[PDB]
């Protein structure tokens, strides 16, 4: 007689597989399990989901399938089909889609009774991501794994191994994606929504942080010349003209900017991601210096105004040395037609005078505004990095 | 003998699992539920379709099912594959796609024939979300349980619990994600779409709310600058004539944020969300702020012009007060060529001062008259909240 | 003995489900249905496809499964699993997807052999929509129910009740959404492709309207005001120039809106949808109003031109008549430099009197093309409405 | 007895399934198929994939399923459930996805062993598809139908029907969408990728072609207009300075639509579909629009230049004949402001002469070029049509 | 009697299918496999994932399904249901979603026990691709089969054929696609993630290359016309002021431009895709560009300024020779009123000499400038080709 199958027909004979087997009902079977994670798929912030392939191990002590490694020639290890035998009805509580797992066919089972199940597993899973320091992230996400069924009396969750040996596993793993975790967390939980009901549920805290590396070069590198080109704006002489309209291109092109990081950034109702703030100061930074850009051409323009009154004109002084025959009737015609003609040409000279005295200082304390404002930031860079 | 799986071939021996299981068949079997609220995973609104993952209770007394714990060594409860028995029809009338939900293959049983079930289930549902106050609304969504199939006669259903303990009930939810719910309303209702026929159906009005604190700093944000680039706006001189492309820039700028919140809006023909008329009169407000921008602009301009009539320059010095040798004939063809040159500059230099008055002057009225709108929504804002 | 389950083991115990099930094989057992339509959930029109809940039922007379209400204690309806009984093999012909609706587990018989069932369904279906008349269309889609396999031998379909009572059937609907239907028009069909088979058809000429309350506060009033812009822009005087880059920003502006209507709008091959020529109508109205502005700026600008020719000139002032010592030659020399420059000043003068007055009627025939074309439109809406 | 099912009984007996069913095992088991196309769901280029609904048949001589129609009451055509008998391993070597079509559970069977089965099957199918003449395109997709498994040995495939009647089968087909077939071709293949086997195939040379209907005043209506924006360009004056910027804003216009076209024509690397080219033109047409916008803006501006020489003057003249007491020294000072001052603008009267009739002869040129190369794509209209 | 399903009958009596099939169970009963790559269909790079359609072949020795060719007419191969048999548990470790293939339901037997296995799979799978040197990349993507469950006690892996065939093997493959395979690399490798523990697989080191032959004309063709517009920009004079608002507008040209490519380019965080920087070094030859252009008119306008000073003048003329009765108070009023101010005008005229043979050398230097670094980029060509 072949001996492989001659086990297989003395074992499943009457194993009646729908039962939770056990010799005395009082017993809870512990299941004992792990994770091992792969990789991290996708993180759609705006979904609020997250896709993670993991590989997983179960075994837990079946009463019913001992057999003696005598009679059946030394064996202790043997294949089972999964559909043939018990299970527990684990699942995670955070799914949004379990159909994405082929189902393995095939178990191990040992002689004493240690049913071995291994099994990948791939779950859009939602947990609450953390979007506040956007590129510098941790996002401390959870899998809880559950009996969905099954109290305490009938069956125990604990782990396979040492728990400081699920913390820093990264024997197999996918990095250069856009993830990369630091530890998992695994913690035990005695659940019990209500009274006279108790579960199982042993958590996992897993963290994750993103590269920033990309980001900084698609995100921060577009913010930053945005400054120099407003900056380089200021270089432009306030009677133009266009300087106004060269601003206003800009603003609207920073307006063009923002909506493209509306949608990046998710509908998380924690409030606005940090960087966001950081982000929009930029363009009230841009009114301010658009607010100085029509400040000086509504001074400066020729508009048959008023004189400058000489104590801002001596305090334009001070910026300045803070910053650095009857026919003569007919002849009197002419002059009288010139003498305002040329003079009012000079009181627009006059104004003229203010507007490259504020032209220089409004410069630096623009520059410097922005210049220690910057410095701020890349000290919060040493901070977040 | 092992005495646990003795009960499971003395109890499904003969259960014939295509039978509604009752002693007499006058009798309805009544099942009996409950929902718990677990999260609100998205609302598309655009699609008038909304996702939510409900656990789920149920249990029905069943007549076949019943042992003493005599005999069994005192055992009350014991878990059953669900496809070795019968299950109830029920079905929520308003899914879009049930296929992520898994298969709890387990159930328990009571010695009474009390058969318990748990199940998770996730739906796409359909329900008349309303749109009219946008970033202040309650959703009163509507999950219709019912037995797809079975009649009165057959099975009534019912709640597990006291509505009450329903309808407070947060005792696990995923809050900080968009959505909160205040509370799930359940309700009997008894139905029949014709004669002779009558179903079971018991509702759960679930209203939820939006936090709006994202979406404020996402929509009205940029609602409020865009107002104060043109009161900017009208500091520009009048005689530049970028002031016109100024405003036409920004035209052209909110008629593009327009078409943003176009799609980000449904398509919901109970009419307009409600902001968006408040947003639809900021055009408006634009056009009659271009329509100002046009008037003094046609009013100023070097067009070589007839006088200004005292009656209006009265009222322009009114508003000014309520806003605050036959060489001869050589020569005289030289003052002939000036006297009139000179002359209709000034002539242009009349027209300008009406420019200036009119220019102070509409600046506040439209400075109180947007001002004035302002004060209208947050009071509207403390109604909302 | 319990008696419920001892007539399904007395119906059950012979009836094999292979069978079409009839005492003569001549017979044809014939099937008879209706619709209940539920909702209506979407129409993406590009994708040539229909999305439809429909509630749905079916009996047939089913020789084998007669009992008497005698010796079974006056039972005349009873619960069957489907998967345990034959069933015939309807389906649609117009679907694209049956994935999406659950499994009815359970079935009516009764004591004469009428199996009832009900189920629900929902088929993502291609039918050929109809987008000419855009916001005001009718959509006459059909449902072909279809037996797949049989013919008119072994089956024939019928209706459930009166076509007139599936006529004006809205009993249950969601309305409020999108969509709204007047009526269900049924008709049977008999089916031959070819010769020697004949299958059993049943249409469903579903006809559906439009709420065009939500499309034409979404694309008519973009519409309206991209017309006062460009009236107010004749407002501007000529001569500033950026009164032609005005109009062009208007022709980017609306460069831009009609791409947004492109993709918006499917891609049917029976031509332009109607409203798009009434669309596209409006940049053409740009255009020449544009080409008016590089008209009147051709005429007029200081380029040293030559006199305005007497007859235009009266028919300029008809047309304003219907719009409404050797000391001299040191000194012959001063005015021989201004008797042509003052001149040449009037020359440009004199045709700037030529750009006013076709300001004035070039406005009015430009308005009155539009108001006129305006009525055009609004007696198409009485007409569509 | 009722005699319908004594038949079922009396054939499904010892029917094992589980064999490919002949009475000698060299005979191959021929099947016999044809397509009856129905509709082109959805061409998406840029995925290379091609989604199409088929109505299927089939039959193949069963050795196992004979009969005789005495002793079964003359009985020759009979219901079958699928799963219950053999079926052979076909399916199409293109797919994508098949899970959209149901599974009919019912086939026929005659006395003499033809047993038929009927199916409507999609599939999402990848056949290479060419791009090059995009609006009037034919699409040689081929549906290469094979048994995955058996060889010559096993099964041959062959038509059911004359093939001519496959060629210009039109029977049914929903047309009016975008697509349109001119014939469908079938042919049959002996397949070997190597030696010891063997496979049947038999292709079907799918032909469409596109209705361009749609696209026309889709995409070639923007083509059109476009030019004339920029022929209407010329006819502003050249000293106003916003020409330039009037170009400019349509090369950023024309920017915009460039990128419009680029998502909606696929990634195909057999080269630029063809209309691209012509579309491609159009820039370079007006970047030269534009190089002559410039050069004469350098030619001609007030900038204090050198005199016109005589040689090109004559050549500006044959090209207008090709297109058409001491008180003196004061008064001495007088006429030296102005000998040169009114000399410098009749300087630059000079250039300005220049400016138009380049401004003449260059428009025709640029019109003449553009209008001949108007007159080649029509021709190519005739061939394409 | 028929023999075919005799030998079925005589086979599959006893093939206990729960049994990894074996004599002896020291034996690893080896599987034997190979690929035969059918088309790349999609590489989508942001979403870090890869669909491929593959032909696929196993053998095994199965012990137990062996016969003779007597007894039952000559007969070596013989079609079985899967599901009647065994079958490994092998599948991929790389995948995203296993739903797409259909199950072959057939495979072959010979009378050694040689079961064959051939079916179709594609998978969406993930593995780490580069993205660096973007439009000539090879990726290095890997497949590597593996048993889920069995150890190598259990079964072992190998090739069917040698791995040269399986290396230049192009005997069917869909190109003409976006990609090409230049190869496809086996090789054994023994995995253990652990102690006690030891796993077969086998990777596929398969690699494929991108034809850029679409991407050149998509990609660096917008690229190349922007430099010349800018290159054309100079030629426009520089008191105009719009040649300020040109580049700008080309700035905001540009700034359009560089969002269209980012979302091309997937998150990867190995870095900056390679010719990304060669793109953004645009930006900032068009910034110095811009520099350029802000420099001459902060340089040259009319703004009354001071004299140049002849050392910069000399080297301006350098730069050229490398580039190339008390009535007479009354009249000295009229020339005082014009000494200065025809002097003012030249003292501008003098400045204005200084944009001029800037606006000569710079346009080399900047020519010169991109000129020499077009041509490093063609080298890079040859390179990559
Ligand atoms: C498989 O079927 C094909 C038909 O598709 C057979 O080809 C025909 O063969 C006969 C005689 O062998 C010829 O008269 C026909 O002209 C052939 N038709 C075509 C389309 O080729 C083929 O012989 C069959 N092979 C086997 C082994 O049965
Ligand atoms: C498992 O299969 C591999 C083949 O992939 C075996 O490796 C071969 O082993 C033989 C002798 O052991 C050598 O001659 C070959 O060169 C090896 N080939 C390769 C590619 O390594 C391996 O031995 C097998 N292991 C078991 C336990 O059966
Ligand atoms: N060769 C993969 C088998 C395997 C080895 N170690 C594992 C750990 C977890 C798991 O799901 C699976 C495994
Ligand atoms: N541990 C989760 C079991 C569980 C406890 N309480 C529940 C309430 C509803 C439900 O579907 C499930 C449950
Ligand atoms: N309670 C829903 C049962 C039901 C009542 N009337 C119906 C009509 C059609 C249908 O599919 C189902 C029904
Ligand atoms: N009434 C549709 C049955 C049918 C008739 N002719 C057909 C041809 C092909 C097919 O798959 C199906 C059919
Ligand atoms: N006619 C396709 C059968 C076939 C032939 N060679 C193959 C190789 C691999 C495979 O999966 C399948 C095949």
């Amino acid at each position: 007689q072949p001996a492989l199958l001659r086990l297989s027909d003395h074992l499943l004979a009457n194993y009646k597989k729908g039962v939770r087997p056990v010799r005395d009902w009082r017993k809870p079977t512990t299941v004992s399990i792990d994770v091992i994670m792969y990789a991290i798929l996708n993180v759609d912030e705006k979904n609020q989901v997250l896709t993670t392939y993991i590989w997983y191990r179960q075994y837990w002590t079946d009463e019913f399938l001992q057999w003696t490694p005598e009679d059946f020639d030394n064996v202790t290890k043997l294949s089972i089909p999964t559909d043939s035998i018990w299970v527990p009805d684990i699942l995670i509580n955070e799914f949004v889609d379990v159909g994405k797992s082929p189902n393995i066919p095939y178990v191990y089972v040992h002689h004493r009774g240690e049913v071995q199940n291994y099994k990948p597993l791939q779950l859009v899973t939602a947990c609450s991501l953390d979007i506040y320091n956007f590129p510098f992230d941790v996002q401390n996400c959870s899998l809880t794994f559950t009996s969905w069924l099954h109290t305490i009396q009938d069956i125990n969750i604990t782990l396979w191994r040492s728990p400081e040996e699920v913390r820093s596993d990264k024997s197999i793993f996918i990095n250069q994606g856009e993830w990369e975790l630091l530890e998992v967390f695994p913690q035990f939980k005695e659940f019990s929504i209500d009274i006279s009901n108790s579960y199982a549920e042993m958590k996992f805290y897993v963290i994750i942080r993103r590269r920033p590396l990309f980001y900084a070069v698609s995100l921060l590198l577009p913010s930053i010349f945005l400054m120099v080109v407003d900056i380089v704006g200021f270089c432009l002489p306030p009677d133009s003209g266009e300087r106004v309209s060269f601003k206003i291109t800009l603003l609207l092109g920073y307006s063009v900017f923002l909506i493209i990081v509306s949608d990046t950034l998710p509908a998380t109702a924690i409030g606005t991601p940090l960087i966001g703030v950081y982000f929009v100061v930029c363009m009230a930074l841009l009114v301010i210096s658009l607010a100085e850009t029509i400040f000086i051409v509504r001074l400066v323009h020729k508009q048959d105004l008023q004189r400058p009154v000489p104590d801002w004109l001596r305090h334009l002084v001070l910026d300045r040395i803070a910053w650095i025959r009857g026919l003569l009737q007919e002849l009197s015609s002419i002059r009288h037609f010139l003498e305002k003609r040329d003079e009012m040409r000079e009181v627009a000279r006059d104004w003229l005078r203010v507007g490259y005295v504020l032209d220089r200082l409004l410069f630096r304390i623009y520059l410097l505004a922005v210049l220690a404002y910057s410095i701020t930031l890349v000290t919060l860079w040493s901070i977040a990095w």
